[PDB]
C-alpha cells in the first residue's frame, strides 16, 4: 500500500510537471512552434488529463489493494476516460505519421503566409475518434467491488482498434516518410551546407556593415553561393529533365535577381537601400528556398529523430498491457497473475512521464530551450 502511494504520488507529480513544461515551452518559444509540435502538445494534454482525472483514483484503488469502494457509475466514468486518453495518445502518434508523410510526399506552396491549420483539424478528428471508441463504456458494460472492464467483446474491440491495428499502420507510415526524405538528400551535403552558411553569414555581414564596399562584397559572395546551391539537384529530381526542375531552380532565380538589384544599390553607395533589399532576400529564402534546403541537406530528417524514440517508448510501455488484456478477454482460462495485471498497468501509465524526458534528450530545439535553465 505504501509503495503504491509513494510511487503514485511521484508518478502524478512527474507527469504533471514534465508535460506542463512541454506545453508552456511550445507556448513561449517561436522555434518550437511547428506542425509536428502541435501534435506533441496534444499528446502532452492527454497525459495531463490522465494525471488529473485518472491516476489519483487509480492510485487510491491500488492503496486499497485493488478494491473499488465507490459507485459503479463513477467506475464507468473513470474507465471511459481511461480508454479514451490511452486511445487518444495512440491516435495522435498515428496522426503525426500521417501528417509527416503528407508533408514529405505532397510539397505545397501557399500564396498566403501562415499554415493551413490542417494539423489542428486532424488533432480535433483524433480526439473525436478516441471518444467514439470509448463512448460505449459510459453506457455501462459490466454485469462490482472492483473497477474493471468486464465486457470481453468490448476489450477485444478496443485492443484492436486502439492499439493492434494503428501500431502497424503507424510503423509503415513512419518508415515511408523517412525513406521519402532520404530521396531528397543530395550526395554533396557539405558543399550545400557551405552555400547555406555563406548565405546566412553574409546576410549578417550586410546587417552590420560599415560601408557600401562591405555590403557589395557580402552580396557578391551570396550571389555565388545562391548559384552554386541552385545546381545541387536532389536524387528525387536527378532523373528529371529540364516541370519539376522548373519549380526547383525558380526560387534561386528570384533570389539571384534580388541580390543583383541589391548589388546595384551597394555599388552606387546606397547602403540603407541595399540593406533593406537584403532583408527582402530573407523573405524570399523563407518562401521558395529554406524549407527545401532543410530537406535536401538532411536537416528535416535529422529533426524527426525524436519521433521513433517516442513511438518506441510507447510500444515498450503499452504492448505488455494490451497483450495481457486481450489475452484475458479472448481466453478467460488463460489466467494472468493479478500481480502482473497490476504491473503492466503501472508500466502503461509510466509512459505519460517519459515523453518530456525523451524530447529533452533527443530533440535539439527542446534540449536547447531546456539547457537555458
Ligand atoms: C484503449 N483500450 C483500453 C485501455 C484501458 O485502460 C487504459 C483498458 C483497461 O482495462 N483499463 C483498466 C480499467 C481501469 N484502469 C485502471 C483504473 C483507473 C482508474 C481508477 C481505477 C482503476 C485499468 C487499467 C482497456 C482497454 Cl481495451
Ligand atoms: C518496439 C520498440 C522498438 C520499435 C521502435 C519503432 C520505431 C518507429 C519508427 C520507425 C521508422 C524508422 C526509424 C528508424 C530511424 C530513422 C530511419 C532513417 O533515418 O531513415
Ligand atoms: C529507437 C527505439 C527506441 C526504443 C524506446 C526508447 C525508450 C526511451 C527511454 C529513454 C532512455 C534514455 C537513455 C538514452 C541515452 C542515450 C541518448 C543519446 O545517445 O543521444
Ligand atoms: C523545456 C523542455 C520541455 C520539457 C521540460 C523537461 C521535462 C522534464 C525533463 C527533465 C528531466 C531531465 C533528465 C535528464 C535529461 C536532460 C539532460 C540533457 O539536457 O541532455
Ligand atoms: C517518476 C516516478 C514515477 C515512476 C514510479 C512508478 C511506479 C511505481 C510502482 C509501484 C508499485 C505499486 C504496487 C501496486 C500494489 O501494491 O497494488
Ligand atoms: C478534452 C480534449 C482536450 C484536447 C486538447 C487538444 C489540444 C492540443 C492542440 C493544440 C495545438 C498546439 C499548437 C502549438 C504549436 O503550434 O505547435
Ligand atoms: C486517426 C488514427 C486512426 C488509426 C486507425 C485505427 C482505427 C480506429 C477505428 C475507429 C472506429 C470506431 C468507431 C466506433 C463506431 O462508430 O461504432
Ligand atoms: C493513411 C493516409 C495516407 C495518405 C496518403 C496519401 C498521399 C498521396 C500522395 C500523392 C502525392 C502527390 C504529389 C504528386 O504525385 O505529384
Ligand atoms: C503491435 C505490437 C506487437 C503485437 C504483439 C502480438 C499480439 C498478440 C496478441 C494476441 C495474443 C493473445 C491470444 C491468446 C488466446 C487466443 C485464444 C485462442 O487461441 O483460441
Ligand atoms: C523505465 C521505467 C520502468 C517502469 C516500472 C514500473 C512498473 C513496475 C510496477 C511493479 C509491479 C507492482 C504491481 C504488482 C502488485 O502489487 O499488484
Amino acid at each position: 500500500g505504501a509503495a503504491a502511494l509513494v510511487g503514485g504520488v511521484l508518478l502524478i507529480g512527474a507527469v504533471l510537471a514534465g508535460n506542463s513544461l512541454v506545453c508552456v515551452s511550445v507556448a513561449t518559444e517561436r522555434a518550437l512552434q511547428t506542425p509536428t509540435n502541435s501534435f506533441i502538445v496534444s499528446l502532452a494534454a492527454a497525459d495531463l488529463l490522465l494525471a488529473l482525472l485518472v491516476l489519483p483514483l487509480f492510485v487510491y484503488s491500488e492503496v486499497q489493494g485493488g478494491a473499488w469502494l465507490l459507485s459503479p457509475r463513477l467506475c464507468d466514468a473513470l474507465m471511459a476516460m481511461d480508454v479514451m486518453l490511452c486511445t487518444a495518445s495512440i491516435f495522435n502518434l498515428c496522426a503525426i505519421s500521417v501528417d509527416r508523410f503528407v508533408a514529405v510526399a505532397v510539397p505545397l506552396r501557399y500564396n498566403r503566409q501562415g499554415g493551413s491549420r490542417r494539423q489542428l483539424l486532424l488533432i480535433g478528428a483524433t480526439w473525436l475518434l478516441s471518444a467514439a471508441v470509448a463512448a460505449p463504456v459510459l453506457c455501462g458494460l459490466n454485469d462490482p467491488a472492483v473497477c474493471r472492464l468486464e465486457d470481453r467483446d468490448y476489450v477485444v474491440y478496443s485492443s484492436v482498434c486502439s492499439f493492434f491495428l494503428p501500431c502497424p499502420l503507424m510503423l509503415l507510415l513512419y518508415w515511408a516518410t523517412f525513406r521519402g526524405l532520404q530521396r531528397w538528400e543530395v550526395a554533396r551535403r557539405a558543399d550545400l551546407e557551405d552555400n547555406w552558411e555563406t548565405l546566412n553569414d553574409n546576410l549578417k555581414v550586410i546587417e552590420k556593415a560599415d560601408n557600401a564596399a562591405q555590403v557589395k562584397d557580402a552580396l557578391t559572395k551570396m550571389r555565388a553561393a545562391a548559384l552554386d546551391a541552385q545546381k545541387a539537384t536532389p536524387p528525387k529530381l536527378e532523373d528529371k529533365s529540364p516541370p519539376e526542375m522548373k519549380d526547383f531552380r525558380h526560387g534561386f532565380d528570384i533570389l539571384v535577381g534580388q541580390i543583383d538589384d541589391a548589388l546595384k544599390l551597394a555599388n552606387e553607395g546606397k547602403v540603407k537601400e541595399a540593406q533593406a533589399a537584403a532583408e527582402q532576400l530573407k523573405t524570399t529564402r523563407n518562401a521558395y528556398i529554406q524549407k527545401y534546403l532543410a530537406k535536401i541537406t538532411g536537416r528535416e530528417r535529422k529533426a524527426m529523430r525524436v519521433l521513433p524514440v517516442v513511438v518506441g517508448a510507447f510500444l515498450l510501455c503499452w504492448t505488455p498491457f494490451f497483450v495481457v488484456h486481450i489475452t484475458q478477454a479472448l481466453c478467460p482460462a488463460c489466467s494472468v497473475p493479478p500481480r502482473l495485471v497490476s504491473a503492466v498497468t503501472w508500466l502503461g501509465y509510466v509512459n505519460s512521464a517519459l515523453n518530456p524526458v525523451i524530447y529533452t534528450v533527443f530533440n535539439a530545439e527542446f534540449r536547447n530551450v531546456f539547457r537555458k535553465a
